[PDB]
């Protein structure tokens, strides 16, 4: 009868983190079999980061101009290359502690754990979701670039995010493990800003079903809505519209619970139009949106 | 300029988790050098758990009546013993992946990470605090007993909690790694209940300093209080009284920030007596109390 934000266990990823040092710039990278992935801005200097041409910067570099540590050991770079916003560094060693793994591009709304690292060494782990404006509400200090995000699905690590930068509003932006940014950002110390964020409706609904599965039913109601009429209020409270695809996803949850999706929608419309009367759902006073339908099922069981 | 609940990286502890199976009862245990720690109620049957005499139950058991798995491998028990609410099981193998470690008894208010496990295998990690009524607000399903809690301080794991049970209100109770319970609980399926909880004042204050260190100052004020006058309102809002020891602990935070402790107190008294005007501190709408002064310093830096 309890329920909260849970991060994936982080051992499989700890063994892949390493230092990458290039002049006076030090950040983290990811050592999979004989390759090390890291943000390309590791080769800029202080000046460089306002307007770099990474083509230009990288032809100036040698395999020896990159220093890589794994605790004590130094690692020999024997090749380097650029894949969009990451460098791939070849090394003379296969990481013996490389897990079964995949590179995935996540869609917005989806959640993942991030292992926050500094100077190659893990510092903490926490759970995060990709916002609809393609940022994440992270916790990242100077030196965190290269920290990764990931899910685990039956011993197989799915890497989905590498950290590159913090936007003026305090939110964070980055790329998948193929170097393509999430969002319209570029890896440049310039005037960029996060676009308007919205609430992830699918996850809010997922969490209300969790509230019911943990015994709690005070917000439900008799009324009901259509999809169209629910979206009219979604818009004016800045919630993503609900789609038949999203309704379908809430299938197992609505089945386990007895509550049709559009009734949970009517409940949410009621909660939006009237706040919540000094009440809480699963210990929270606010509608929380960083749990997916799949997180909810992972955690709990019973009604 | 961002800030949240962060758990310790969990790799050093993942390598110590194992299954312990005894008839039809299966739970987790902790494999340090040649010893495995686990809750003693692993030897009860369904009936037994209402009123066990664990003396009685254990003289009936043999080293062979305990089954221990570490993934595939089965482990040979060659000794067993009872230390208050834990069993110590001797095995023919030293865990090769045992870290530098300590057993610590935490005090209330202090925080730790828990690695939630089922059938010997890690499932998730999250951050938790020992409430003043000696429970924790956890997330634990059937089969979670034996899951541990821990901090890390320069590569050395400090184990402080083993999970034993869930109280009727949905909160959780357990022991240190010497088998002494936190709180007046016993490991018995009987009528027990959590006593009245209170808010951890020290941590709330710690977090307001974090709010200032992340730029944010809207709740501060000109007024000030004495310690005595602040406690009169602490009582009637169910906050722990503040003590000169607690004032002293907030020393580095008040120094880094410019704000004397009793002024932050006056700010908090103001926030208590007038709610918060649809405002948030570090993204939260509520006074949050599961960060210690030491967590706060760990995370951030800058004003
Ligand atoms: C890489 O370690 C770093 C992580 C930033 C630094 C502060 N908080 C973070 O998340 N990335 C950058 O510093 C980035 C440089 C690349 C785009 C070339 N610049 C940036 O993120 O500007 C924001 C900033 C905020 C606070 C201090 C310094 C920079
Ligand atoms: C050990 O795996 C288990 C963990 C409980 C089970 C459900 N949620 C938990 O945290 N411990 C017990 O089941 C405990 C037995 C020992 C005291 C002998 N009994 C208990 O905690 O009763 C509460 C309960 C709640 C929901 C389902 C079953 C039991």
């Amino acid at each position: 009868s309890g329920f909260r934000k849970m991060a994936f266990p982080s051992g499989k990823v700890e063994g892949c983190m390493v230092q990458v040092t290039c002049g006076t710039t030090t950040l983290n990278g990811l050592w999979l079999d004989d390759t090390v992935y890291c943000p390309r801005h590791v080769i800029c200097t202080a000046e460089d980061m306002l307007n770099p041409n990474y083509e230009d910067l990288l032809i100036r570099k040698s395999n020896h101009s990159f220093l890589v540590q794994a605790g004590n050991v130094q690692l020999r770079v024997i090749g380097h290359s650029m894949q969009n916003c990451l460098l791939r560094l070849k090394v003379d060693t296969s990481n013996p502690k490389t897990p079964k793994y995949k590179f995935v591009r996540i869609q917005p709304g989806q959640t993942f754990s991030v292992l926050a690292c500094y100077n190659g060494s893990p510092s903490g782990v926490y759970q995060c979701a990709m916002r609809p404006n393609h940022t994440i509400k992270g916790s990242f200090l100077n030196g965190s670039c290269g920290s990764v995000g990931f899910n685990i699905d039956y011993d197989c690590v799915s890497f989905c995010y590498m950290h590159h930068m913090e936007l003026p509003t305090g939110v964070h932006a980055g790329t998948d493990l193929e170097g393509k940014f999430y969002g319209p950002f570029v890896d440049r110390q310039t005037a960029q800003a996060a676009g308007t964020d919205t609430t992830i409706t699918l996850n809010v609904l997922a969490w209300l079903y969790a509230a019911v599965i943990n015994g709690d039913r005070w917000f439900l109601n008799r009324f009901t809505t259509t999809l169209n009429d629910f979206n009219l209020v979604a818009m004016k409270y800045n919630y993503e519209p609900l789609t038949q695809d999203h309704v379908d996803i809430l299938g197992p949850l609505s089945a386990q619970t007895g509550i049709a999706v559009l009734d949970m929608c009517a409940a949410l419309k009621e909660l939006l139009q009237n706040g919540m009367n000094g009440r809480t759902i699963l210990g929270s006073t606010i509608l929380e949106d960083e749990f997916t339908p799949f997180d909810v099922v992972r955690q709990c069981s019973g009604v």
